């Protein structure tokens, strides 16, 4: 509870740099050739018994009508999803709560007027994955003022043959909250009421892919999303057809954990003003042996900068860190963190390697306290920290 403390804070600072170096959002760009947009993003699915299944999405949107649309400057959407079960529902089902917000641009079409209140939604999907066919129906509502969606889905053909989480992205970005300074970048609402075509290819790493085509348009008062999905090349006992994905990634976010995050926060926020600047982030990254440019520091901040002020405020930090504990890191990401300590790449963090990190981070730590830290993590007693020991110390 003091060697452990030194691991938690140092670990969380390396984790924060790993988040700030990653691309977790939905990246939107103009596609003038199709009078629409393109998007790309990496989605994480936690594997129930440990690890993560990545799903790489490519996306295109094209207007159904000929009316004028808004072609955006580059920006991203930040999406938080919560999946649950209706305790009264006997059918194979998913309850989905989503918040969708536009950001990434530092400090109103006629279609936007259709979204000022609560709008009912209907969703219909026909799928075929490796010849396993299915249908999904969904219903609920969207409130774009807040970016909020509540949807319940039923598998109307009986048993869903893929995990529910793998259909979330497929099963209405017209409900995004765009801030006042980004209204001209909201392609989705500008296409309404006639609507847009949304097409994706979704590559499940080390597995098969989904292809999707959807029509998103008003049908009277209701926003309808009608989809066809085709999956190919899935492995019979991979994560998808094997049902090895976690359903419900719980927001179980303790007070001990927030406090840990604040200790790592304050390692960056060295003037104690409650925000991290580019100068502050760069100081810590240099001390860890990295050498980012000003432009890279600005792009790292912009990835988690919800208010567009160019700094990571305390609450923006707590949000980014919560999400980093909710979804599992890839092997590549955990090795990268490991390498910050394992300087010589021999697979073992030595007392000398850890002393070097700790005293570069400005923590004054004796011979004796360094040994205490190794001892805290050193399961097999060899006096070093190997990869699997590092993983144990890093996990909650
Ligand atoms: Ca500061
Ligand atoms: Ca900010
Ligand atoms: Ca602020
Ligand atoms: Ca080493
Ligand atoms: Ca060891």
């Amino acid at each position: 509870d003091s060697s452990r403390r030194k691991w938690n804070k140092t670990g969380h600072a390396v984790r924060a740099i790993g988040r700030l170096s990653s691309l977790e959002n939905v990246y939107i760009k103009a596609d003038k050739q199709k009078n629409g947009i393109k998007a790309n993003f990496k989605h994480r699915h936690n594997i129930e018994d440990g690890g993560v299944q990545l799903a790489y999405h490519y996306q295109q949107n094209t207007p159904i009508g000929d009316g004028p649309v808004l072609l955006p400057d580059n920006h991203y959407l930040s999406i938080q999803s919560k999946l649950s079960k209706d305790p009264n529902e006997k059918r194979d089902h998913m309850v989905l709560l989503e918040f969708v917000t536009a950001a990434g641009i530092t400090l109103v079409s006629k279609g936007e007027e259709l979204f000022t209140g609560v709008v009912p939604i209907l969703v219909e999907l026909d799928g075929d994955v490796n010849g396993h066919k299915f249908s999904v129906s969904g219903e609920g509502e969207g409130d774009a003022t807040y970016g909020k969606l509540t949807l319940k889905f039923i598998c109307t053909t009986g048993k869903l043959p893929v995990p529910w989480p793998t259909l979330v992205t497929t099963l209405v970005l017209c409900f995004s909250r765009y801030p006042d300074h980004m209204k001209q970048h909201d392609f989705f609402k500008s296409a309404m009421p006639e609507g847009y075509i949304q097409e994706r290819t979704i590559f499940f790493k080390d597995d098969g892919n989904y292809k999707t085509r959807a029509e998103v348009k008003f049908e009277g008062d209701t926003l309808v999303n009608r989809i066809e999905l085709k999956g190919i090349d899935f492995k019979e006992d991979g994560n998808i057809l094997g049902h090895k994905l976690e359903y419900n990634t719980r927001d179980q976010l303790t007070e001990e954990q927030i406090a840990e995050f604040k200790e790592a926060f304050s390692l960056f926020d060295k003037d104690g003003d409650g925000t991290i600047t580019t100068k502050e982030l760069g100081t810590v990254m240099r001390s860890l042996g990295q050498n980012p440019t000003e432009a890279e520091l600005q792009d790292m901040i912009n990835e988690v900068d919800a208010d567009g002020d160019g700094t990571i405020d305390f609450p923006e930090f707590l949000t980014m860190m919560a999400r980093k504990m909710k979804y599992t890191d890839s092997e590549e990401e955990i090795r990268e963190a490991f390498r910050v300590f394992d300087k010589d790449g021999n697979g073992y963090i030595s007392a000398a390697e850890l002393r070097h990190v700790m005293t570069n981070l400005g923590e004054k730590l004796t011979d004796e306290e360094v040994d205490e830290m190794i001892r805290e993590a050193d399961i097999d007693g060899d006096g070093q920290v190997n990869y699997e020991e590092f993983v144990q110390m890093m996990t909650a």
